[PDB]
């Protein structure tokens, strides 16, 4: 069930999943519709779901990782697609081998240096590239 803010924007949550507290390498996942493209793992908030809870759940489902939830980086609008995403830091402490989206849709995951994550996100996901702006 998709949820919406009062202005009709779809409610989403995502994490920047870092390998360590140095926040130098981030985990991206493949697009479902276009597997040759990279995205930041995230998705729709459920009814009455706290954004931090949705972020952690979506990262588990799409990236198959768990870790220590850190700060809210910010709330990011995509005007073109009419969605609003809460973006958190997550420091990865558990990497699971057979996760929901790997089993169900063959979703891939890969570590990127921050500069390279920004580069691969720019063309199709410029708002996601902006999550790393600080
Ligand atoms: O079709 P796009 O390229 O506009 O993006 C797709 C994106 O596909 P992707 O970014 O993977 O190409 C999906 O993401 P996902 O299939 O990788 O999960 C994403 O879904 P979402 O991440 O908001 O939703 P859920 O993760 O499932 O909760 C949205 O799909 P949905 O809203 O039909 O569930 C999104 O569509 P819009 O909200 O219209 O932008
Ligand atoms: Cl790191
Ligand atoms: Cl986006
Ligand atoms: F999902
Ligand atoms: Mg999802
Ligand atoms: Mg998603
Ligand atoms: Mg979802």
């Amino acid at each position: 069930t998709r949820t919406y803010d009062g202005d009709g924007y779809k409610k989403r949550a995502a994490c920047l999943c870092f390998r360590s507290e140095s926040e130098e390498e981030v985990l991206l996942v493949s697009s479902s519709r276009h597997p040759d493209r990279w995205i930041v793992p995230g998705g729709g908030m459920e009814p009455e779901e706290e954004p931090s809870v949705a972020a952690v759940r979506e990262v588990c489902e799409e990236a198959g990782v768990k870790g220590t939830l850190g700060r809210l980086v910010g709330i990011f609008e995509n005007q073109e697609r009419k969605h609003r995403t809460y973006v958190y830091v997550l420091i990865v402490t558990e990497v699971l081998e057979d996760w929901e989206d790997s089993v169900n849709i063959g979703r891939k995951r890969e570590w990127f240096k921050i500069e390279d994550a920004i580069k691969v996100l720019q063309y199709h996901k410029p708002v996601q590239a902006s999550y790393f702006e600080t």
